[PDB]
């Protein structure tokens, strides 16, 4: 990585760990492999009135899982380039989620990303936008259709037409 990226990523984590949204358990953050550049982020409280909330209760009954697990991956040039954010599980339809689990949200593109955004704000926006876009769980869905490679391929396809 880089000193600039790492400095910023540590500041983001620190801000998250002191934030109210984190304190009240809306979402969780953990590093993967102790890498500042790779994070588990679980969306744990989605709009309780949404069908997504209802679907996650069914999933909890089925699989013990009542959350959406996201993966955030950062590059050397962060915060000038956005994090790459993708869904790990469960498989979703709608909600601005693409094949492979990429997210098609303007804040995450080169057009919409600003270093003015905290990572806390990014996590909360994603939560709101899944609900706004009517995300639903795909219950019959092939496990392992989501991974970095396939998410990158979808995101690359969008840049060609966006």
């Amino acid at each position: 990585g880089s000193v600039q990226a790492s400095d910023r990523l540590m500041k983001e984590l620190r801000d998250i760990y002191r934030s109210q949204s984190y304190k009240t358990g809306i979402y969780s953050v953990e590093l993967i492999n102790d890498s500042l550049y790779d994070w588990h982020v679980k969306l744990q409280k989605v709009d309780p009135d949404s069908p997504l909330h209802s679907d996650l209760q069914i999933l909890k009954e089925k699989e013990g899982i009542e959350y959406i697990l996201l993966n955030f991956s950062f590059k050397d040039n962060f915060p000038f380039d956005p994090p790459f954010v993708r869904v790990v599980l469960p498989v979703l339809s709608g909600g601005y989620v693409l094949g492979g689990g990429a997210l098609c949200m303007e804040l995450l593109t080169k057009q919409g990303w600003s270093s003015a955004y905290s990572i806390e704000s990014v996590i909360m926006q994603i939560n709101a936008t899944l609900v706004k876009g009517k995300a639903r769980v795909q219950f019959g869905a092939n496990k392992n259709q989501y991974n970095l490679a396939r998410a990158q391929q979808s995101y690359n396809s969008i840049v060609q037409i966006h």
